[PDB]
């Protein structure tokens, strides 16, 4: 169908399960469970979280209007890892890893 369409198509169907099968995904597949992992400080320290199961529930439920609005959600899930680790971190190797396949499926999304 429209433009729009296939971009929002294009986030779940590709670009969505492209990452979830990058080895390096799995520490971004759910929400951040601060007691399992010991960090009481997360939620205070991140006050918009992200995670690839929440975008996925999104798109499955047609949450976006627009593919820009899913985007900023991938783009907040990175932002997220970058300021609340440190660098040479490895969680922050991992997301850079993530992020450019991100970059790489981005420069593909269909514009006509
Ligand atoms: C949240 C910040 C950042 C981030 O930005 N994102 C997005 C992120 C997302 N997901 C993860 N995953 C996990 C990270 C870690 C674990 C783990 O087992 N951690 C263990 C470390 C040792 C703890 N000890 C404490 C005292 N011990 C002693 C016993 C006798 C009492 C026994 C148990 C138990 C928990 C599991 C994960 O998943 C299952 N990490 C992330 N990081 C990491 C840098 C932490
Ligand atoms: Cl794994």
């Amino acid at each position: 169908g429209a433009a729009s369409t296939n971009q929002l198509q294009y986030l779940q169907k590709v670009v969505l399960k492209d990452l979830w099968k990058h080895s390096f995904s799995w520490p971004f597949q759910r929400p951040v469970d601060a007691v399992k992992l010991q960090l009481p400080d997360y939620y205070t320290i991140i006050k918009n979280p992200m995670d690839l199961n929440t975008i996925k529930k999104r798109l499955e439920n047609k949450y976006y209007a627009k593919a820009s609005e899913c985007i900023e959600d991938f783009n907040t899930m990175f932002s997220n890892c970058y300021l609340y680790n440190k660098p040479g971190d490895d969680i922050v190797l991992m997301a850079q890893a993530l992020e450019k396949l991100f970059m790489q499926k981005l420069s593909q999304m269909p514009q006509e």
